[PDB]
This record gives C-alpha cells, sequence and structure tokens, in this order.
C-alpha cells in the first residue's frame, strides 16, 4: 500500500525532478555551434647556433586551428639529383643481387648498382636526391620552445539564440594580454597560452614530447545556459595528447614529416636543404551547445511529465490490485 | 464537455499534423550527408607595382575548403642572421638594464646588450633575422582582389539513399560557367562567386576588412527532400564573418600571420624576405540531411500516433470525469 | 481473439527484442570520439627524367589527415615580372580593342595591346609573371605513384569508457610493418595502405585519376561495443571518391591547383618556376561510438518497456472490447 505513495514519488521526482529540472527539458537547445579560431604563437630559440623565430618553426603558417612548433630537426644541406649510396645500415650491401625490390623506400630509386658508403660499409646505390639523409647521432631540441607563446582567439556563436561570445572579453586590454596568467579554472579568457602549460596540462614531459614530436589537443567547450548571465558563459578548456597510440608503441613513436627548401644556383641547376622535423603538433578543437527557456518546449514537456506521472500512478495502481 | 472534443482535437492535430506531418516522421533520415569541397582563385592584382596571381596571394595553395587571399603585406627584404636594433618603440631602451626577460618577444633573442636603432631612437639589442620589422606607416590594400573569383565545386552524397549531387549541375557548359551569376536565391548553381559578393553577403566592408584581415564563412545546406524531385534539391547558400570577436576587440581586430621566402647565395649564405601577411580567410562549411519515405517509420510512426491519441483523450475522459 | 495474444508477441518482441536487444537500450552510449590522425608516405618516382620523393610530391608535407600525391604537372620555369603575350589561343587577339575587361581571367593584368605570340597566331598581352604557361600537348603522369605507400597512424579514445585504441596495436613489430599486406577485412591492423590499393578499393582507374587529378575518402569506423572483448574492438575501412561531381562534368573533370618555387638571382631580381600540379587528394575520415553495459539505462530501460508492453496490450484489450 505504502509503495504506492513511494512509486508515485520515484515517477514525481523522476520526471518533475531530473528530466524536467536537471535535463532542462524547458531548455530549447542549439547545438549547431559556429567557431573560430586563428592562432599566433611567438617565440625565439637558438638550434644549429641559429636563431629561430615563428616563419622557422612553425607550419603551417597561416595560423589555423592546426600547426607545429617544430622541436627538432635533422638537415640535409645542399641536396642535389644525381647517384649516391644508401646511408643507412639498413640498405647493407655485398652483392649487387641485394639491391632489389625487396628493399625498401630510400631516398631515391634503386639503380640495381652497390657502392661503398664508407671503408667499413658498403650500401646500395640510388637515384635521388644526395647525398641522402644521415641518422646516425641524435639530434638536441630546442629547449626555448618550452616558453613559446600561443594566442587563440576563438569565437564562438549559437545562432538560434543570436548570441556571440569569444575567449577575447570586449574589455581586454594590452596590460591584460601583457601580463594575464592563463588557467582553464582561475583565468578562461587570457589569449595567450605557454606552450609548456599546455604541454604539461596534456600530462606529457616537454622533454620527450618534443624529442619524439606528438600531437596535443587543445580542447574548448562553451556549454552555456542562457537563462543565466553572459558573463556565467565562459569557455572551458581541456588538454590532451590525440596521438596516444604513440606512446604504447615502440614501433613509431611520435610525430614528425620531412618538406624541404628548394634553390636554385645562377648556373640554374636545382639544389634543396632537406628537413626531417620533430615537432608538437597542436589540434585547437571547439565544442558547445546552448539552451534559453522557451515556452513551447515548457509547455510540451510539463504536458509530457503530466501524462508521464499519470500513466505510472495508473500502471502502479493496476499491479497493486491485481497483485 | 465540448473541452473534450478540443483536446481531441489539439491531439490529432498536433500528433497527425506537426509531429506525424511537418516533421516528416513518415521519413528515414541519413545525417551522416557526405562532402568534399575543391577550390580554385582567379584574379590578378597590383601590389608594390608588380602584378600578384594566385600563386602569389593564394595560401595555402592546395585548394581546399579553407583558404586565404592576402590583401595587404609588410614585406621584409633581404632579412640575414646576426644582430641588429629592435624597431618598434615597444622596445625603447636608455640602460642596457632595461633589455632584460620583461620584455615582450621580439624578432629575436634578446643580447642584454643596447643599441641605437636612430639618432632619435635607442632600443634594445638582438640576434636573429635583421633586420627587424619596421610596422611605422600603413601598408596600402591590393584593391583588384574585390575582384577575385571562388571556384566551388561541392560534392556531396547522402549513402544511405545512395543520391549524389553538387553544386555543379551535369548540364552545365563552358558559356555557364564563362557568364553565369551566383546569387544564393537566384543561381544557386553558379560555382563563381565574386569575392566582394562573398564579402558583402557576410555583411563587411570589403576595404577594412582586407585591412585588417578576418575570417569570412561560406555555409553551403543540403537539406533535400528525396521524396520530392531531384531538382528539388538544391544547395542554400548562407554567408558570415567567422571572427566575430575581431570587430568588438581593440587588442587584435583582424587576422594575419608570417611567412617567409627562404633564399641562397652561391657563396651560400642564408637570407630571406619576411612577410605579414594580411587577408580573408574563406571556411566553405558543408552540411545537410536527407529523408525518404519508407514504410517501417510510417507504420512505427503512426501506431505510435493512435496510441498518442488514445492515451490522451484516455487521460483527459479521465481527469473531467473526476472533475 | 487470438489476434490479442498475436500483438502482444509483436508488441513484446518488438519492445524487448529489437529496442532492447538489438538496439542494445541497456547500454550507455559515447558518441564524442576523439580521433588523432597522422600520416606519411613512402616511395620514389621518374617524372622529367628527375627523381621525386616524398618531399617533392606530397604537400602539404606537416603529415595530416588530408594531404595531396602529386601524379602530374605543368611546369613554367623561370618566370619574371613584365610583360608578355598570352599562351592559349583562348586570347587571340586581331586589334586592341579586343582587349578587354569581357577577357576571362589571364596570366596577368591585361595592358590593353595586341601582341604576337607566334607567326601563326596573335593574342593579348599582359603584364605579370612571364612566359605565360602553354598547355598545348598533354604531360605525362607519374606512373611510380601507384605503389607509393601511405602510413596512417591513427589514435582514437572514447572518454565515457576511457577507452583508447588505434589501428597501431601495441604488438606491432617492425617486420610486421615491413611485411603486412593490409586488407579491410582480413588485416585491419596494417598502417601501410598501397596507393594504388586504395585508389582501387575507391572504385577508380588510377591512370585516370592521376591523369584528371581528384580526391580520395579514406573513412575509418570505430563502433566497438565495449561489453565485448578489447580485441572486438577493431577499425572499419571504407573507401570512396569524394569528388563525385568531377565524373559527371565536362566543365571540371578532376582535381589540380597552382602553386610556385620563389627564387632570386645574386643580382637581386625574382624569378620562380610556376607549377600547375595534378594529384590524389586523400581525406582520412574517423568516426565511431562505443557502447557499453551500464545498470541505470538497463533500470529505465526495462522499465519503458514494460510499462510499454503493458500500454499496448491494455490499448489493445480495449479495441477488442469495444470492437
Ligand atoms: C615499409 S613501407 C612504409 N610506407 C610508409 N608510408 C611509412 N611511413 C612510415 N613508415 C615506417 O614506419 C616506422 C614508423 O614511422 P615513424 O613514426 O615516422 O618513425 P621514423 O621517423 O623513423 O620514420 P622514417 O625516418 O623512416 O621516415 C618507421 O620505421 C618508418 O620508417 C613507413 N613504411
Ligand atoms: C605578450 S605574449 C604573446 N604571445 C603570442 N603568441 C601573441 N600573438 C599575438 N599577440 C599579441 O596580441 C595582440 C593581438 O594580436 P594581432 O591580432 O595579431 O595584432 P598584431 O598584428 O599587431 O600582432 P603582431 O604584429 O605583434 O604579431 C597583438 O598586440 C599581438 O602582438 C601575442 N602576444
Ligand atoms: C570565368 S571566372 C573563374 N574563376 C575561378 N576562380 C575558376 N576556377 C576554375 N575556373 C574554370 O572553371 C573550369 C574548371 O576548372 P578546373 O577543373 O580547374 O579545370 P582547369 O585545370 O582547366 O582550370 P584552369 O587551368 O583554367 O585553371 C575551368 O575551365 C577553369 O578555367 C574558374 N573560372
Ligand atoms: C622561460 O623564461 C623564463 C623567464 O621568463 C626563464 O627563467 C626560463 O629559464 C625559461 N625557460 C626555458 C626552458 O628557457
Ligand atoms: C570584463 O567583462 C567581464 C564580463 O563578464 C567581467 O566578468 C570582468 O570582470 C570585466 N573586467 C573588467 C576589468 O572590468
Ligand atoms: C651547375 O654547376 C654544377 C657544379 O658547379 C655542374 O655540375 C652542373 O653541370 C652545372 N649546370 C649545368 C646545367 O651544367
Ligand atoms: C571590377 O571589374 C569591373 C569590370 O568587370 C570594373 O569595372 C571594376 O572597376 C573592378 N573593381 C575593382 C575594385 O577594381
Ligand atoms: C539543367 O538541369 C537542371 C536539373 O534540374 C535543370 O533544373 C535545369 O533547367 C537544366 N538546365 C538546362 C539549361 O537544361
Ligand atoms: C657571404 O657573403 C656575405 C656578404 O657578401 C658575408 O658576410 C658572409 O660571410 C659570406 N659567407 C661566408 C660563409 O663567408
Ligand atoms: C610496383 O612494384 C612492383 C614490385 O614490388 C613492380 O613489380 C611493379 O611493376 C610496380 N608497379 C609500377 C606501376 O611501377
Ligand atoms: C596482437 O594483439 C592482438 C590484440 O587482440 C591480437 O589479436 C593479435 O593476435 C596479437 N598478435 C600477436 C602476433 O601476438
Ligand atoms: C637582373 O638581371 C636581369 C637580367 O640579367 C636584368 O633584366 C635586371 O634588370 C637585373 N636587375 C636589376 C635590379 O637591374
Ligand atoms: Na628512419
Ligand atoms: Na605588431
Ligand atoms: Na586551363
Amino acid at each position: 500500500g505504502i509503495i504506492n505513495r513511494v512509486v508515485q514519488l520515484l515517477i514525481i521526482s523522476y520526471f518533475v525532478g531530473w528530466v524536467f529540472l536537471h535535463e532542462k527539458a524547458y531548455q530549447v537547445r542549439d547545438t549547431a555551434i559556429e567557431s573560430s579560431v586563428v592562432t599566433k604563437v611567438k617565440g625565439s630559440g637558438l638550434y644549429a647556433n641559429r636563431v629561430m623565430d615563428v616563419s622557422d618553426y612553425v607550419t603551417p603558417p597561416q595560423g589555423t586551428s592546426v600547426f607545429v612548433i617544430i622541436t627538432k630537426m635533422i638537415v640535409t644541406e645542399n641536396q642535389m639529383q644525381g647517384f649516391c649510396p644508401e646511408s643507412e645500415e639498413k640498405y647493407r650491401c655485398v652483392s649487387d643481387s641485394q639491391c632489389g625490390p625487396e628493399r625498401l623506400p630510400g631516398g631515391g630509386i634503386l639503380t640495381g648498382r652497390c657502392v661503398n658508403y664508407s671503408s667499413v660499409l658498403r650500401t646500395c646505390e640510388i637515384q635521388g636526391w644526395c647525398p641522402t639523409e644521415v641518422d646516425t647521432v641524435e639530434t638536441p631540441i630546442m629547449m626555448e620552445a618550452e616558453n613559446f607563446t600561443i594566442f587563440i582567439k576563438n569565437s564562438i556563436r549559437f545562432p538560434l539564440f543570436n548570441f556571440e561570445k569569444g575567449n577575447l572579453l570586449p574589455n581586454l586590454t594590452a596590460r591584460d594580454m601583457k601580463t594575464c596568467r592563463f588557467h582553464p579554472d582561475k583565468d578562461p579568457f587570457c589569449p595567450i597560452l605557454r606552450v609548456g602549460d599546455v604541454v604539461k596540462f596534456a600530462g606529457q614531459d616537454f622533454a620527450k614530447l618534443a624529442r619524439t614530436g606528438g600531437v596535443l589537443g587543445i580542447k574548448i567547450g562553451w556549454v552555456c545556459d542562457l537563462d543565466k548571465a553572459w558573463d556565467q558563459c565562459i569557455p572551458k578548456y581541456s588538454f590532451t595528447r590525440l596521438d596516444s597510440v604513440s606512446e604504447k608503441s615502440s614501433v613509431s613513436p611520435g610525430y614528425n614529416f620531412r618538406f624541404a627548401k628548394y634553390y636554385k644556383m645562377e648556373n640554374g641547376s636545382e639544389y634543396r636543404t632537406l628537413l626531417k622535423a620533430f615537432g608538437i603538433r597542436f589540434d585547437v578543437l571547439v565544442y558547445g551547445n546552448a539552451g534559453k527557456f522557451n515556452i513551447i518546449p515548457t509547455i510540451i514537456s510539463s504536458v509530457a511529465a503530466f501524462t508521464s506521472v499519470g500513466v505510472g500512478t495508473v500502471l502502479c495502481d493496476i499491479i497493486l490490485l491485481n497483485f
């Protein structure tokens, strides 16, 4: 008998409490958030006893939500089209018959010939950009990169509610930019993020990450209850490492890529500087949903709540009557 | 008593009208739209008394759904690694003690020394790419850019219905491409969009936007009722400015980025031309959903409609009987 | 009378079978899959009797989920700023009055003058990068590209369940990478995909696609029932051509873009090599959802199932009683 009142309390609390209130059933929701992100990196570093600025270590440069900060390099200066022996011992050859299709991809095409790379070692010859890259001793990382700064201009708009807000508040001043200390909880509206800070929030050691290269995710969440104040609509920052496979795998431990700088002589012959770049890639991911009171969903939601509590009390009353 | 018939009419109209008909409950919906976009920009401009073509002002060049049209530049010719004073007055120095870590990021690293940039002004010395960039007088914009054209090839497919359509209709001819006048309502299938037109549809003044740089969004919506004709499935174009924070903020008003062109002398020393690029970034955003009649959702939906009207009439009859 | 039992069986089977079991209503679902992709292309080709490696034919180089493998080129060596006649016959001129605004976009700006490109043909003069590109005879494709390899490191994580898996299994070894043969069904965890294989899975002929250029989609789906074994969570590969409009359209049949290599003389004058690149663009699209048993959805789902079967039997009993 009392279980009838108990079931009534559970129905009323669930349908009118969690379902109607906690789940904001009274609210119209906009999930088609419109986001824009623009980035700018600042910092200088010493690498190969040369100073490196944003135009040196940032790529691509257009300042999108995805960019790489180069922290390590294998530089192959003055490559030229020609024939030369493969550098790595993986291409060791003693007989020209060993230089065949079974060989792994290399700096160029295989001539089928076999050549001496050094007095001690002989490898397969290739036609391509010469000389081949040599990966015998590890290259240093750009320590100063830990202090580089990332400037994130993130604009978001829920169009259903014609609501626009950004991580740059309208009262932001040059002094703020010069002195604000970003923190996900303490100061979400500071547009400057310290690269090292981003790496640590992601749970990574800058030394190792900068050695291997990696992909870090900067997630920006705009979950805003437009019923509450405009100043309650604030961005929630999360940080992680997206290439999680890399740490668990010995075959491929990080992130790197190769690109070249192309030059011509007055003579007119082409030569290039090859670059194997290790760096930290930053993906700025923006998500959000907004909700605002609307009478229509309040009517439909409350009507559904009353029909639900009624059907519940009816069925429990029947089940109690028969049993 | 009559309110029983009124409630019956509201239930029947809501569940069989808005819910079943207006909401196309009889329809199976595909929301996993598959989209592809390829872009090509055409136009020539005069800047620094030099002609600039797509390979000069478009970046990146691969013709993706996101690209920048450079409209303004600060060009720093023939930079070389070395030591030089900072150009901007923000780095004004009178004592070498002022050249410290508190200084903002600059062209290079700080030597701690203090040097005379000019007879009137003295600033901090830096090691890096020299000379530093000078932002004393504003640079002009590339007016002709207002007439550049954007070619958008957008292919979409709802795989559930094996439906494929594109903004390029199969009867498109070279004359069409040469003469069609794009309009979101009047001619949605003209693949050529005038940059200036795109800027205005976005509610922006090309002169100001091209001065500050900005991000414009070209949204393409494919909402198609595959029950209706194939020719009713047409793209709906919307235009906006995504970096809305920029206009409301004095600290950062637009969009720009820095990249370099790298050169070598026969002597072998590196020198580069630095470029601070202001431009309009175009993000082509494609969305869509499709619906087609399917008997299953018609059965389940109609059954749910009858159970709903029945439960409604039952509950209203009970509430009327007791009260 | 028997139709009452029939309706009871259909209600019980639908609500407790398809709705509760087949639809895994007992399961909590994570649809906010977190994905990261890194790519690396390997292979060498012969083009213009020059060897081409990843730094030559891959763009952009940063190894993102979207990259192009250049398979065809129109190379315009040593362009210089100046005046020259337009190359293509589309710009044929006999009178300087024909060189006007009605002309289509060209290599540069129009001087309004008319010049002889050859003894047989006269075209409009332009100021810009000279000479203009000549598209009279088709250029070959890089056949070897069919054998290039794409290395895909895809990391995925359902955070709700703190579940992380990747196409690189933790027991992956160098021998595996050297010898595994990718197949969507037979070996989903081989990280090396043969470009030609990808083209064929997409239903395309490499010769034609490489002639015209195109966009191929590599879709990776992680639909995992975390109730089952970890080793049951495997990636499902799908392949397609995203620029489907291209094959149905004569005006634009493929995908190409133009970029330049910029050079300076010791004299200091600029000259560039223009490149019209035809290639295959690969878009790696990752999707997924995960589900794991949770008691809460089991309680709510089973309660809803009993209320549903009860309401069904009640309404069918009433409809049978009255009729
Ligand atoms: C044997 S066929 C093939 N095709 C690829 N596209 C490809 N991309 C990467 N790999 C190989 O897969 C391994 C992991 O790649 P990785 O994380 O880039 O390490 P890594 O920097 O030593 O790769 P590389 O220096 O050899 O370019 C590595 O041994 C690399 O050589 C690839 N192998
Ligand atoms: C003080 S630490 C820091 N780190 C950044 N990554 C960064 N990126 C941009 N800023 C600064 O934030 C301001 C807004 O950036 P902006 O919209 O790019 O304007 P701007 O073109 O004058 O920026 P810059 O010329 O200084 O590169 C501006 O004063 C710029 O100097 C940045 N400041
Ligand atoms: C007449 S205004 C205009 N503006 C564009 N941005 C634009 N982009 C491409 N087109 C034209 O539209 C046609 C299809 O473009 P496409 O697939 O790139 O073929 P294509 O390689 O011969 O294009 P182009 O060599 O002329 O650059 C083609 O004739 C091309 O010239 C464009 N036309
Ligand atoms: C970062 O900069 C601070 C000064 O603001 C300096 O004390 C510190 O050593 C720097 N860190 C690195 C890794 O260079
Ligand atoms: C700037 O405006 C925001 C808007 O809510 C407010 O929270 C903040 O206190 C303001 N800062 C200053 C310095 O007025
Ligand atoms: C350019 O110079 C190099 C060495 O100085 C020489 O090998 C090459 O043949 C020259 N180019 C041409 C086209 O002769
Ligand atoms: C755009 O081109 C038209 C000719 O089609 C010309 O009349 C107009 O002045 C041009 N606009 C600009 C800003 O150059
Ligand atoms: C091209 O086909 C579309 C398909 O609906 C049609 O609307 C249009 O009128 C056709 N144009 C011509 C010139 O036939
Ligand atoms: C290259 O020339 C410049 C000036 O002509 C000179 O400063 C530099 O030392 C030269 N390079 C080398 C390696 O000497
Ligand atoms: C691809 O490589 C194989 C050797 O593994 C060779 O037999 C075949 O001819 C190559 N295909 C092309 C198109 O070069
Ligand atoms: C590697 O681990 C996976 C995990 O399920 C397993 O299926 C596979 O058989 C393992 N391979 C080897 C060689 O142990
Ligand atoms: C550079 O040389 C070319 C031809 O050798 C000449 O036309 C040009 O005027 C030179 N540059 C300058 C600034 O004189
Ligand atoms: Na290697
Ligand atoms: Na500045
Ligand atoms: Na053409």
